[PDB]
């Protein structure tokens, strides 16, 4: 019972704590519940027609944890096990950072929005890729866990000039230990990040992260270590994280970039500066999340699978809530969705919830397998 994430406790406690308690306290007590793994766990095999890759990452269902939930990659193996396929960790940076002043978090239960000014709080890389050791030592001894994926999203810190001296530290530190790397160019709350997003600056971004990928391996391809110390036992695939606050020649020329430079995927989309219709989030600064997100996202998704003429993986992030959400995401683009606002309003179920709606979702439409859904919008 208490192991179940449906046990209808779970709901109840949630309910709670959204409406007298503070997010970053319900985030905190969540996380300790994790690090004492005594979050509930989801006991299903998934269902292999609802299977889904990019290049060789094999996710086991289509359902990750996004960006920014744990920063600091102290509670994986647990919401993991609430049914999710794979996690981001990060965003890291290579210096530690407390980021912005608090309060700098806000719900709105009425419309399933969350507005948040962090600023990329986190440990700082050294620490974090010790956490993340810890997992893979763990995941190594836990075949329940031997397919699921941890990507590691990379940022710099507030003060650094040059970004890309931050990237690469995070790579020459954490990128053996990771599946995938998202370059984090759009959060909305590190001043200048999202300048990054112009083609220049972005193509030269996204090569030196790869270079210092390929030189990572080089140097240490016959080390009595292996190298790969993840799921793939492969370099880590290079990911971009969109802002949606873009113009469409700023879309377009972003797409040409990621053409030629080869990327192998682009996560759409980061939070948004451009709504204001939430009266609760009135004089309130931060990105927002949320169901107030989904359409915004989706529709770039179209944009972004079209003007990459469908060459780029998508991974989708935004709004994504329910089954008919996540084929939505996955119609228009998408081989794959990640989660955030979806977890903070509907508790240890999410995952649970939305892959069985998911499943069903797919009989109804006759699918073969959710493969078979992608970019079917176009
Ligand atoms: C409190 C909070 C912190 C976040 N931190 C990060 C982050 O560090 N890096 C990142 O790439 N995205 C971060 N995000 C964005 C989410 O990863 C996700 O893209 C966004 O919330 C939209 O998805 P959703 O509508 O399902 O919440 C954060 C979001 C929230 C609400
Ligand atoms: C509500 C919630 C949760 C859940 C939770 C938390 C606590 C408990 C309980 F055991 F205490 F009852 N149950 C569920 C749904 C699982 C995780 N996070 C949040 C949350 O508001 N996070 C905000 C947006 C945040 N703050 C920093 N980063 N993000
Ligand atoms: O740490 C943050 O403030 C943050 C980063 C990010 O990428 N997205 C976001 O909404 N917040
Ligand atoms: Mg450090």
């Amino acid at each position: 019972e208490s192991y179940n994430p449906e046990f209808f406790l779970y709901d109840i406690f949630l309910k709670f704590c959204l409406k007298y308690i503070d997010g970053e306290i319900c985030h905190d007590l969540f996380l300790l519940l994790g690090k004492y793994n005594i979050l509930p766990y989801d006991t299903s095999n998934d269902s292999i027609y609802a299977c889904t890759n990019i290049k060789h990452l094999d996710f086991i269902n289509p359902f990750g944890v996004a960006a920014g939930f744990d920063k600091n990659g102290v509670c994986i193996d647990s919401i993991l096990k609430l049914g999710f396929s794979f996690i981001e960790i990060g965003t890291i940076t290579p210096r530690g950072q407390t980021g912005n002043a608090k309060p700098r978090i806000f719900r709105d239960v009425e419309s399933r929005s969350i507005i948040n000014s962090c600023g990329f709080n986190n440990m700082g890389c050294d620490k974090v890729t010790e956490n993340l050791i810890l997992f893979r030592k763990r995941q190594e001894e836990d075949k329940l866990l031997s397919k699921h994926i941890v990507g590691v999203s990379i940022g710099k810190n507030k003060d650094t000039v040059n970004i890309v001296d931050d990237l690469k530290y995070c790579i020459n530190k954490i990128g053996r230990y990771a599946d995938y790397i998202a370059i984090n160019v759009s959060s909305p709350n590190t001043p200048g990040l999202r300048d990054n997003q112009e083609a220049g600056k972005l193509k030269n971004i996204i090569l030196s992260v790869k270079e210092e990928i390929d030189n990572l391996e080089k140097n240490n391809i016959m080390n009595d270590e292996f190298l790969w110390f993840n799921t793939t036992k492969k370099k880590p695939l290079v990911f971009v994280k969109l802002a949606p606050d873009l113009n469409q020649e700023q879309k377009k020329e972003i797409a040409d970039v990621l053409l030629e430079t080869n990327i192998d995927g682009m996560i759409i989309s980061n939070t948004t500066t451009q709504i204001n219709d939430i009266k609760s989030f009135e004089n309130k600064k931060g990105g927002v999340s949320g169901a107030k997100l989904k359409d915004i996202s989706t529709k770039f998704i179209c944009e972004m699978y079209n003007y990459t003429n469908k060459q780029i993986p998508i991974i989708a992030s935004g709004g994504i809530f329910s089954g008919l959400d996540a084929l939505e995401k996955i119609e228009a683009g998408a081989s794959v969705c990640q989660l955030y606002s979806c977890l903070v309003f509907n508790g240890m179920k999410s995952a649970v919830q939305i892959k069985r709606e998911l499943n069903h979702l797919l009989y109804q439409r006759g699918y073969y397998n959710l493969k078979e859904a992608i970019g079917r919008k176009h």
